[PDB]
């Protein structure tokens, strides 16, 4: 629907010097062709900004078809036309003249001149009195599925996102005005966000944000010297740390938190080393918006913000995998007690369970489970209230939260029910303990053995599928055999073929036993296929030669981060991990040790 | 058998200066021989085309036999023997002579020049007055399963298979006979057709293909600006483009629908590049016999014409995914009300079927039910009149026309069953309703999640494995009925069938031993025939295909957009073109269709 | 010396087909030379036109005509796993 930014073969739309006069002449390039313009201005009283003079559905003036129009990266028509727009008294100037239309809405010509990588268009511009802080906000350049280009919305962005280093250096240090890193868009997303969000885990694209990076906090090290870049929160209150923990942008996120700078550039490292020993290197880690003892950490984005496929793979690198294996460490105890309590619960309504002084032993074990399933559904009920979105943005790491409320529920559904009398209160008591034992299995990710996922992976992705091209065909058989033996009901037809399809039960076969047999066989065969099929594509995704190691330590990880928290009627005060040392200029942080042993890499520093 | 060409070991088939001097004379090379030949021949009054100078079979004359023994690359005795015919008087010159047999008709000196790839003798055969538009007609230059070798039949063409610029060059830019880029071979294929006809979808000859296609397509525009040689049709009606879709060509399709060039040579290309920013291009695609407006279009040739395993590649190529992309989105809405409305009759089925002031509802209910069968049977057959070769070339993904043409038929013999009152009605009846209820798993190729989600194999292993299994079954089956005399073939056939498939039970008299070997027999063949069933099905598995489901859904959903453009079959809808006439060059007015690339990858290639 | 037999009754192209030896075998079959070693060749090439080329291949103890051939040596004497690829050699396919 938008109409092209430029196109050779396509003139703008409309929604002496005329138009198409003006834009012709900036397209050829020759700048002899535009005398009279001025003077045409000056009689008619017109401004060069005019709408007479702009695609009418977008506001392209006559400048921005000039860069646009670049040969060699220089265009003769672009120094003249801002001479005569100069001159022509123009209230607001051609320069800094910016789109209108939804699409290309903040567009200017200094972003084209920097996407065009003419420096010189650059210079010719800023020295004009270009603003190097204009924003282009327009749809095409958001971040979302489509034709799309986001870089930030600033200049310095642009020229960042692009990998031009000349520019940048230009822009931030040129006299007429000067660019600021601390600069953000409409997101407040500064360039080192801007940068964190075009990186994706492809080598060559993290290589190149890696190094514009590191740079760009040099340059922010030499000029504003005062001010912290990497400490800005965007409007999501996200460092680009946060932000990249957040997106699941694995390298830049692994490259950040083990930075280290030798020489003049120390305080802008976060890991330090203290002393080698052979193949034993010891080194400082920095656990600035780190350590999960502030709200909202790294740790508790990626364990509960992030949804990238990548999320598993982050909490295994250092020092994420050293201090979360501590934090486990610390509370190995308090998860082996919840584990003994819930054991001790299930206990107890096994037995009330299976005996439906005694008499009051019964009344109080019942009392007992009303309590338990009471407890168990607030704590239930508070974790979804402060957790609600992780519920959704993962199920598959998460399903024991709903299963613990489902139980929860049950429980306190069957004994309400005991008190109104009702004899529906035993199904209700019956699946409240399955479930109950099934929700025992929780625990096992306590220890490695059995802690330590494919087919789990598939299910909950070929269940849906399955399960309508399945249903498709039973209730197609079921109406089909319901109708010749006029088996009693559709349901019941699907119940004898559903059980005879799992192996349950026989098939019971009354003129035309040709024609129920033929369905019945068909059937069959066709549920045999179905399941043939199901069973290869669940095979094609294991014979990949493909990490459940990474797996159990991120499911560690959202245990201890929610036991952190202590219990919902007992609020536990957290303690902050490390210690703060003095690294340079008082510059005290809380720095965190973490030794590492690596033969491999020792042995090639060898001669 | 066909004679060898040119056997040293072979003498020639018959079927002073005798035939067999001649041959052994031009074989060595050395001319000195040939004198006195044109005297003998005036003398006996004989031509050197004549029928006892020639092989028997063939008629290869002597010429023929000098350019098959070039040396060196040339031979001594082409411009002595070739002056000695026209001083004999020939009215029919030796340089236009030709072969007689099947085989190798149409066969000519300078094929045989060009071949050798020796540009002396071509340019002495056409110096001489060889006609360069000969048609090499015979069964060995045809297309077919077999020793043989399609190149066109031109000599131009087959100068230009043989990656021989030089002969190309010399031919279309001699004075003495100037060859014709607009000339076609037996079957209407120019140059550009016998190109994308040996086309082969290795890097290499793809390669070649794409090198030679370019530089004729660039110096015809150079010598005859006048014409368009893309333009030009076989005797089957299709363009060079629309061949290489129709044959699987997909890697010099692919060139073609994206051939951009820029300066002198832009009017020859088909991408227009309008405007770059960051790793967004946009380009200007010539939609010129692409868009399914045109008849024969190239979208309707590889969905329904094309039979090449490539077919569901070659629509994932730009614009064509762009371009179906926008047209389902167009019609999503009607396939979707389509869907709708069958499952409205395939609930009244249901009710009818179920329910076998009430009595006037189910006869209600009868005769609408008679109405959808026939609304069905009639958009079917007219389905099948206008796609009679789709069904057959590709059963895989055209079943399901064939099971709503069964639907529909069983649907309408049931119907008229029941008003003849027989009693068979119902088992039809209820057959039509399960197979209705199986068609609906057609649409759910219109939303992506199980739209992508054995079915090849099932045409490629069950055939053989029944074969094999009814076998087994029939042996055993009569085994067990002639030693029990199970009462009938049938029966013993049905109880094994149904035991195999778990679906009943063996029961087992005298000679009770017997019987249980032969089942302990049958059970083991039919355990390890099924494990053969398993293996077969698995390594398939374990070969590590690519995920092509993704192009498989992107042409089926192709071929439901392109046969819900046509309309119903009581309303003829109304096309719609794609794109817009746009200026692109010199009054060259072409329907260009934009379409946007966003690529990360390809764009930081290009950054220091 | 190729007509040399062994107390066996093979000579070296009929001992390689029965020790399963593919290699040899085939460099045996399809030995081409030029010059003045042409007659020791059992494979001559008759004409070639593009990617068609045409070659008379030596039946000299191959062919089944012969009692105790090469073709009755692998399929009833040979034992190695190699068979299966021989059949599949020139002149051995089109024979
Ligand atoms: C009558 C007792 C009333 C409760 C008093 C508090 C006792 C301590 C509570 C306790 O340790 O709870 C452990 C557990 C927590 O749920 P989870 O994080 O394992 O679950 C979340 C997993 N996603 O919760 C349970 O296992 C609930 C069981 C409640 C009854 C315990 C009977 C024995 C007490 C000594
Ligand atoms: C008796 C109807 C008289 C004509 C009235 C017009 C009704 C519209 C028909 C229609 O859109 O077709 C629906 C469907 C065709 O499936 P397909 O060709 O997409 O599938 C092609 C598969 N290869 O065909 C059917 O579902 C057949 C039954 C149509 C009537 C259903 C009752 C509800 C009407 C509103």
């Amino acid at each position: 629907e938008p109409p092209p930014m430029e196109s050779p073969f396509q003139r703008e739309d409309r929604n002496r010097f005329d138009r198409d006069r003006l834009f012709s002449v900036v397209s050829r390039g020759v700048p002899e062709e535009l005398t009279g313009l001025l003077e045409y201005l000056r009689w008619n009283s017109k401004y060069l900004t005019d709408s007479a003079y702009t695609e009418g559905s977008t506001g392209k003036t006559c400048l921005m078809k000039a860069v646009l129009n670049l040969q060699d990266g220089v265009n003769a028509c672009i120094m003249p036309l801002l001479q005569i727009d100069k001159d022509s008294g123009n209230p607001k100037l051609l320069v800094n003249a910016q789109c209108t239309d939804e699409f290309y809405q903040g567009h200017s010509a200094l972003h084209i001149a920097i996407e065009k990588r003419s420096l010189q268009c650059v210079k010719l511009l800023v020295e004009n009195g270009a603003d190097v802080h204009l924003r282009a906000c327009g749809r095409f350049f958001q971040k979302h599925q489509g034709t799309c280009f986001y870089f930030g919305e600033l200049p310095l962005s642009l020229a960042a996102c692009t990998k031009q280093w000349d520019v940048v250096t230009y822009l931030l240090e040129n006299p007429h005005q000067p660019a600021s890193l601390e600069a953000t868009d409409s997101l407040g997303n500064t360039v080192l966000h801007a940068l964190v969000m075009i990186a994706d885990n492809s080598p060559e694209n993290s290589a190149l944000v890696i190094h514009m990076y590191d740079g760009l906090l040099q340059m922010g090290a030499r000029l504003c010297p005062t001010v912290q870049l990497e400490e800005i929160s965007n409007h999501q209150g996200l460092t680009p740390l946060k932000l990249a923990a957040k997106e699941g942008k694995i390298e830049i996120f692994r490259h950040i938190l083990q930075r280290e700078f030798s020489g003049p550039y120390q305080p802008l490292s976060r890991k330090f080393t203290e002393w080698c020993y052979g193949p034993v290197r010891v080194s400082l880690y920095d656990l600035s918006s780190v350590d999960s003892w502030e709200k909202n950490s790294v740790l508790e984005i990626i364990a509960f913000h992030c949804k990238s496929p990548n999320r598993h793979r982050m909490v295994v690198l250092e020092p994420l995998n050293k201090l979360l294996q501590e934090k486990w460490d610390r509370l190995v105890s308090r998860f082996f007690f919840n584990f003994a309590c819930y054991l001790v619960y299930m206990f107890i309504f096994t037995v009330v369970a299976y005996h439906q002084f005694g008499e009051s032993m019964l009344l109080l074990g019942h009392i007992l489970i009303l309590l338990g399933g009471i407890y168990l559904l607030l704590g239930q009920l508070w974790y979804f209230w402060r957790r609600r979105l992780f519920i959704w943005i993962s199920f598959m790491d998460s399903y024991f939260e709903i299963l613990f409320l489902l139980q929860a529920l049950l429980t306190v559904l069957s004994q309400v029910l005991r008190f109104m009398e009702t004899e529906w209160y035993l199904p209700l008591l019956v699946l409240s303990l399955v479930l109950g034992w099934l929700n025992l299995l929780y625990y096992t990710r306590g220890f490695q053995h059995t802690g330590i996922v494919m087919i789990q992976k598939v299910i909950l992705r070929d269940l849906l599928r399955f399960l309508l091209v399945y249903l498709v065909f039973l209730f197609g058989f079921a109406v089909a055999l319901v109708s010749l033996s006029r088996y009693r009901s559709i349901l019941d037809a699907s119940l004898e073929l559903f059980k005879f399809t799992i192996g349950m039960g026989e098939l019971a076969f009354l003129r035309f036993r040709g024609v129920v047999l033929l369905l019945l066989l068909a059937y069959v065969l066709l549920t045999y296929v179905l399941l043939l099929n199901m069973l290869i594509a669940l095979m094609s995704e294991t014979v990949n030669h493909v990490n459940s190691w990474s797996i159990w330590k991120l499911q560690k990880a959202i245990s201890v981060l929610e036991m952190e928290n202590g219990y919902w009627w007992c609020r536990r005060k957290k303690h902050r991990e490390g210690r703060l040392l003095k690294v340079g200029t008082p510059d005290e942080r809380w720095c965190f040790r973490v030794e590492e042993v690596n033969w491999a890499a020792w042995e090639k520093t060898l001669p």
